[PDB]
């Protein structure tokens, strides 16, 4: 059944809910941001209203063949009203049209939802300054201390530093990153710009980042993987095994692989600089995880959290056991009494 934690009290809302059939009540459905966990079980079957941004609303569409009745795109910090309530989409710094949600209920009550977010300074000047919020529907991913991981700025230096120094001492090599969903093109792209190349992949993924309003996109990117060398793969094809096939389809023109594997954490972190990151080498191929997060870190989060002084927190990731349960309402605790609210 739906879980109350996707559930909008004194609406008839609920948020990334397309998995549980009919939702009794429910009058609008939101979708934060198009990852599979949040869309599971959208298609052109589907015929309720569902509210989201232009570029979620472009995918939709064009992916998974909703049909354009049923699309409500919105504009960001924007005040609009749906089925007799106030609402504004956020820009949640997650992947490409990916929102966070305020609604001003009837009774006064202000609520946001996260979605899925990578908290950030800047968001402490948009629209969230200018009311209090009640309850905090939280993207908690990577509440624990444990997880530190460096600005996506020093992470993208490095990428962009190591492929331009491989390439330029051997302009045979070539370059691989993988993905699985929309998110994370900056790696990609800022590679290829680096060394004058597009970045070549198939047209199922051609046709997804067309749908993403990125501009000058068209200089960028290819389906044609002859005249690119860096290419796109599926993220399980990034290993010793798919890396040596695929460098057997590219007929001779390359002798080396350099591929990117950007993962959320890896325990690497707890000791590990971004400076001091090494690849597995096997032959002629090495391949470098690199810690390019889009959602919060621990410290990010709490500052977000002491910032914006919620009165309850309503967590909405991590919630199936009771120890992650626990250890998260001991945080929400500590930052209360530090912070004073
Ligand atoms: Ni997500």
């Amino acid at each position: 059944t739906c879980p109350f934690y996707k559930k909008i009290p004194g609406t008839g809302f609920t948020v990334d809910a397309f998995q549980y059939g009919v939702v009794e009540g429910c009058t609008a459905y939101f979708l934060t941001h198009f990852h599979s966990d949040h869309y599971a079980g959208l298609s052109k079957h589907f015929t309720f209203p569902v509210y989201c941004s232009e570029i979620t609303g472009n995918l939709l569409k064009n992916k998974l063949h909703v049909q354009e009745q049923y699309i409500h795109p919105l504009p960001l910090d924007t005040e609009c009203i749906v089925n007799g309530v106030k609402v504004v989409l956020l820009d949640a710094n997650h992947c490409p049209g990916a929102v966070m949600i305020l609604f001003y209920l009837p009774n006064g009550t202000v609520i946001l939802h996260t979605g899925d977010f990578r908290a950030d300074p800047s968001m402490e000047r948009s629209l969230l300054a200018d009311q209090k919020v009640h309850m905090l529907y939280l993207d908690t991913t990577y509440c624990s201390p444990e997880y530190t991981f460096p600005s996506q700025q020093e992470v993208i230096r490095f990428a962009i530093n190591t492929a331009f120094e491989a390439v330029t001492l051997n302009p045979h090599a070539l370059v691989v990153c993988g993905t699985y969903s929309i998110g994370k093109e900056k790696v990609f792209l800022a590679i290829a710009d680096v060394l004058g190349s597009k970045v070549g992949m198939s047209q199922e993924k051609y046709k997804t980042l067309q749908c993403l309003n990125i501009p000058e996109i068209n200089s960028l990117i290819t389906t044609d993987m002859c005249s690119s060398l860096v290419h796109l793969l599926p993220m399980m094809q990034i290993n010793f095994k798919g890396l040596q096939s695929h460098l057997k389809k590219c007929g001779g023109k390359y002798n080396q692989i350099l591929a990117f594997r950007p993962t959320g954490w890896t325990h690497s972190n707890k000791f590990t600089r971004i400076a001091d990151v090494i690849p597995q080498t096997k032959g002629n191929i090495s391949i470098y995880g690199i810690p390019y997060s889009e959602h919060s870190s621990y410290l990010e989060m709490k500052r977000f959290v002491q910032w914006l002084k919620p009165q309850k927190i309503i967590p909405t990731v991590n919630v199936g056991t009771w120890k992650s349960r626990s250890t998260m309402e001991k945080y929400f605790r500590e930052w209360k009494l530090e912070a004073g609210y």
